[PDB]
């Protein structure tokens, strides 16, 4: 090992925040961890240095000053769409090559104890006509951490993703990104999360309660 | 036949609007159609007559004046949660009985050409500890219409649901509820929907383009 893919149930989940918190925690525990964003849409790197890859780069440069954006993010598009569409429209002669990405990402396992790879869009978002984000995670042989939002509706979103993930050959965890000012989660949604977890071999966790558990998972 | 379950990808999809439009269309074509909402959460019937079941009732009373709310909706809770939680908290001695619901819903096939049954929450939302909305749809032997929202993100949500639905033994269609003022769908999300549909035996449709197709589907 070790490599951990991070995806989200939905665009509003806050996966980048969670990825940064987990890598900060791992680093602080002496587990040397890098954050990669191999594919990113909706960017404009001449004008905005606040993309996921830029935030990752900032964190990463605390371990290696020589890193640059192109070392950690490889396919970057202005369009907000799914990567497949953004690619076809902006770079028609350059399909996303997941073999190349697998080599680039796995090279970092020489120099890091943990390589965190953040996806874009969700598990089912297309990268090529043949491959989605989940297919890429499967090719990488990574473990998966799927971040959920904390709003009403999270049960359906978590369980949709759980069904997809349990139906494929990978080790995964679903973690809810619970915000500090959320006055409803515990009384509205948590009761079912607790019931679900009694009946499941793989429980849904709360991210904020689970830094040690998720580091253990990632490094297992 | 005929019975058509209606669910949604997410809370923001507008399934009730779509259900009402489809039943209006069917009625206008001489296909006598009733709208049922067997389970509803987040209601307060003393104070608000604008719940899904109330809207359904209004439409239904154009065919049968004698119908009342209790004829078309059977388990109603104040809590916004998943039905299982709302039930456990409000009516601990009265679990939702899907055998009873199956009998009640199927009785309407005596008097209607099409029975539309709207769920609550989504396919994976729990009704009992053992059954979710999809399990209930499967017990009913209904066809399924799953309404999607039309925002960025719809690809992942549609495909998550498609995976769940294709993995079970039922006839389904996914339809996007496209709003009139949406200035982004066609250039951002539709290109992939079109690609997907070339490669699928069961295409994702746009609800507004598909009243005749969906009526044909429901009555097939
Ligand atoms: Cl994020
Ligand atoms: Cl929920
Ligand atoms: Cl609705
Ligand atoms: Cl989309």
């Amino acid at each position: 090992g070790h490599m951990l893919f991070i995806s989200a149930t939905n665009t509003n989940a806050g996966k980048t925040t969670c990825a940064r918190l987990l890598a900060q925690y791992c680093n602080a525990c002496g587990v040397k961890t890098i954050l990669l964003k191999p594919i990113e849409t909706g960017v404009n790197d001449a004008i905005n240095h606040s993309s996921d890859a830029h935030l990752f780069l900032q964190d990463n440069r605390l371990l290696d000053r020589s890193l640059t954006l192109k070392d950690i993010s490889f396919y970057r598009y202005h369009k907000v769409s799914a990567p497949l569409i953004a690619q076809q429209e902006e770079d028609p002669n350059a399909p996303i090559d997941t073999d190349n990405l697998t080599q680039r990402l796995h090279n970092f396992t020489k120099t890091y104890d943990l390589v965190i790879v953040e996806g874009a869009g969700g598990l089912c978002v297309p990268i090529t006509l043949e491959e989605n984000m989940l297919d890429f995670a499967l090719k990488l042989k990574a473990k998966m951490l799927l971040i959920s939002h904390d709003n009403l509706g999270l049960i359906n979103d978590c369980l949709l993703n759980d069904f997809l993930l349990k139906s494929h050959q990978l080790d995964y965890k679903i973690a809810i990104n619970l915000k500090g000012n959320n006055t409803a989660f515990h009384s509205i949604s948590l009761p079912y999360i607790e019931l679900f977890n009694t009946r499941s071999n793989n429980p849904i966790v709360i991210f904020q309660q689970s830094l040690k558990v998720l580091m253990s998972f990632a490094l297992k």
